[PDB]
């Protein structure tokens, strides 16, 4: 039964770490709200996109001290996944949560992707098609519309030609980086964007860390 | 003894030899159930209705004349499909190892890659547009409510849909071959393997069924 | 330190490698010129795009003989990278230039890829919308208009269904190919384009390698 070993090996370190994170998440307090996140995307869904980024990296970092990202370690990084091609300036990230502002200047779309996370997106301008899965209908989305991607669900989305949205996901973080980076490696081969990613997502971590160090 | 570095090369050569001409010799002997112009009529003749309504008098035609052939409704369910760089969802009425008979359809923008197989495919369009890209050319064509396409096999043609584009399809050959190209995007792009589950429930449910219904005849 | 001797080769040869092909790129006599093409596609940049494809042709065999593939050799080849889907007509290519005649008849877009080349791009005809890295907005370049895709540089590309172009790459081509042929083994499995594309890449590698011979 030596054989075995390794089948049961991975068997009980998936039920304990389901547990352990399942767990985590249902007793851990958290930063942001994806109430809060639509409500600061609501009041400036009226102005310019780049206008509305301003100020809304400002009120985050004033109601959220140590937990925003400075200019310094701010960049736009391209992002391909499920078919679709887009550009993130993330905000805030850590094991649990993210905040960034996504968005495309070209058409694009394809697999929302299915992952452990609920990711909310409130349009700040373009428009915003989902397909939901087992419908044969797609809904449009216009700036102030808030869209609620839920855990375990796969959806197709399509965005126009300037298409941006501020962005809040809750879950375990960690299981939706095959899915952001799968089109970088077997289709982009974009390995400078796959460091890119790797690089603002762990100055977010460390950024994170730092804070739960000083407190 | 050369032949040992070998063995596995030529047992693999010596198994698809002989798969080949197992194969061949089958889909040449082989009584096929349905027929290209069976599906591409029947599903013209529902081409001005809605989509929906389509879908519905289509599956009832076909399980009035093509009984035990058919997934039952509770076996139906609309699956995601992404392959070749376009995206769209499919009902699987029928399907077994030469032919296979589904409802396919996009409610977004896509386009991509049909991808080359061996199988002789054709689409009857309900509703939307179908714009084909042949290869080795530079001009494309536009597809209406009522055309039909003929994806011959070995083709390769480029594909593009619009928001509300949906068709009655029907391919003929060597199935599993498809499969390949299918699940590619799935494996490698949208790594949604749930719906790869469904996609093989959906197919296994269908070639079952035409087990059972070979075993009492 | 005795399995470490791999990996010293390795960095030892890939940047060995490294110098010797960037200083052979920097030193090297080169057939062509970005300016020179442009200037030729830049005159037949009309409607009709099949007769400006064949006046290329033959002014390009005219000033340069033996260095353009015969009409023999000519096949419109399927390129599928990056997420877009187009058709090459290769009539020069070496290891460090390629001259080709690109387009699409289908509306797709995605990554254009980042890779050791720069790439300029002539329109014919149709539209050709680029959107560079780092940045919110896209620009729209129309027939006449060259665009050039430096060393390095990673942009989001966009065709409309009518686009076709003149482009001139110089670089190591060879490079360009692992981004060129991957969507084509992870997404299409078109195996035969694969063929197909590494055909007319021998046929004008040997092409090029045989008027050596007879200088
Ligand atoms: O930034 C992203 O992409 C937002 C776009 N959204 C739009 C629709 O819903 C899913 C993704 C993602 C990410 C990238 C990098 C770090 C952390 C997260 C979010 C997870 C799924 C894709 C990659
Ligand atoms: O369900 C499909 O996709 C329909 C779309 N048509 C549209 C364009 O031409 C080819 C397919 C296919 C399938 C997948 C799995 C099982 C049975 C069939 C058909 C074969 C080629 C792709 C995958
Ligand atoms: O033929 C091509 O594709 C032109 C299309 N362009 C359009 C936008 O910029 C990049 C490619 C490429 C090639 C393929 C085969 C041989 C030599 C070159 C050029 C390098 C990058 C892709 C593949
Ligand atoms: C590649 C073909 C694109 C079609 C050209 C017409 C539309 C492109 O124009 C787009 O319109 C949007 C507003 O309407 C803007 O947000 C985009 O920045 C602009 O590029
Ligand atoms: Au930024
Ligand atoms: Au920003
Ligand atoms: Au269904
Ligand atoms: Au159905
Ligand atoms: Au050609
Ligand atoms: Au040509």
């Amino acid at each position: 039964l030596w054989l075995g070993l390794r089948a049961v090996l991975v068997v009980a370190g998936l039920a304990v770490l389901l547990q352990l994170i399942r767990g985590w998440l249902s007793s851990k307090s958290y930063v942001f709200n994806r109430e809060e996140i639509a409500r600061l995307a609501k009041e400036h869904s009226g102005l310019d996109y780049e206008v509305a980024f301003s100020k809304i990296i400002v009120e985050l970092r004033k109601k959220h001290p140590g937990h925003i990202l400075q200019d310094e370690d701010l960049q736009w990084v391209f992002v391909n996944a499920g078919g679709w091609m887009g550009s993130m300036c993330l905000l805030h990230a850590s094991l649990t949560e993210y905040v960034l502002l996504f968005g495309t200047a070209v058409d694009t779309g394809g697999h929302s992707g299915r992952y452990w996370a609920e990711i909310s997106d409130t349009i700040l301008s373009g428009t915003f098609r989902q397909w939901k899965e087992g419908t044969t209908k797609s809904e449009i989305f216009y700036p102030g519309d808030t869209i609620v991607h839920e855990v375990g669900e796969a959806t197709s989305v399509q965005w126009s030609s300037g298409t941006w949205m501020v962005e809040y996901g809750r879950g375990f973080i960690p299981s939706t980086l095959a899915f952001a980076l799968a089109d970088t490696i077997f289709s982009t081969q974009d390995f400078l964007t796959l460091f890119y990613t790797v690089k603002v997502y762990s100055k977010a971590l460390l950024l994170e860390a730092s804070t739960h160090l000083s407190q």
